[PDB]
């Protein structure tokens, strides 16, 4: 049903050149990968700052190619299966676009990923923007970012 | 406060490259333009024949830079002015980074426009999808798309 994700990338305007993927599904199910090909010399002192250094080791298995994390998901998002693919994400334009760029032109996405992400940002004001518990200190990993807003929709929607 | 809008453009995996945007405010006001920038023989087959044709004569004053309509757009969302700016889009994504990538990266938008666009697909969802107009027979024309998405968006919050 619901995967919960979040991206870092460096955006320059033009491109949006991703680094890494966190993919968390509501039955406990976790995907995460940092991209072998961006150019770690492009990013700004932001992403030099809060992004790089979180990254793991050069020799750790997270480190995959764009072609690699593309089957990766399409085998963890069960493309081929029954249930409904539903995306969401925190402020998640640029996320969903870095996401769909790992298959090209919009064109070529599997029929069954949804082509629009829902925006838990949205959802959250719309339900009267409850208090939510503080971001963790770890943030800027795209895995625990993506595990934070799985809790944050089941905090939001534990009335509905 | 919300506006509400629709982009064509060229897409190839890398870049989004803006053909037009249109844009309508809640209060009635309405923007459209066209880029003189974007290369028409770099379109795919789908946009040359459901997009370019739509697309005015090229001595309509319609047709604007990419710097002028950034700056109509600053002008025409009264990003000075006193109002929240709410941006709605149906499905739009690729329409909210192609907007922004009119000031260039997410570190050039000025401070009052908003970081995402609300997603009124995600809001008929959450209503339970209620019934609306059949299309327009001029669609993939960006205004239009934008007066529809506005039209949707009044039925569903009445
Ligand atoms: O203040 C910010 C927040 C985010 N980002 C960019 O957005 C991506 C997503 O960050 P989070 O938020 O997830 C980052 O990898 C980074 O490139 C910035 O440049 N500045
Ligand atoms: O079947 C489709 C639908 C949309 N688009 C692209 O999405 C843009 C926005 O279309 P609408 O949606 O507005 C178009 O300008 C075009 O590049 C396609 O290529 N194929
Ligand atoms: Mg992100
Ligand atoms: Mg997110
Ligand atoms: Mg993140
Ligand atoms: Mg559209
Ligand atoms: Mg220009
Ligand atoms: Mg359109």
């Amino acid at each position: 049903v619901r995967y919960f994700y979040d991206t870092e990338f460096i955006e320059d305007g033009h491109t949006i050149e991703l680094i890494s993927i966190g993919v968390v599904a509501e039955d406990g199910r976790e995907y995460y990968a940092v991209s072998t090909e961006f150019d770690p010399e492009r990013a700004g002192s932001w992403v030099r700052t809060h992004v790089l250094p979180k990254l793991p080791p050069p020799a750790s298995q997270l480190w995959r190619s764009r072609q690699q994390i593309r089957l990766d998901l399409e085998e963890f998002l069960r493309i081929d299966g029954t249930d409904s693919i539903e995306l969401w994400a925190w402020v998640g334009a640029y996320d969903h676009v870095a996401l769909c760029q790992l298959w090209g032109p919009m064109t070529a996405l599997p029929p069954t990923v949804p082509r629009f992400t829902r925006e838990l940002r949205q959802l959250w004001e719309d339900r009267g923007c409850p208090r939510m518990p503080p971001r963790p200190r770890d943030v800027h990993d795209a895995l625990v970012d993506a595990r934070d807003q799985l809790r944050r929709f089941r905090l939001i929607t534990s009335t509905d």
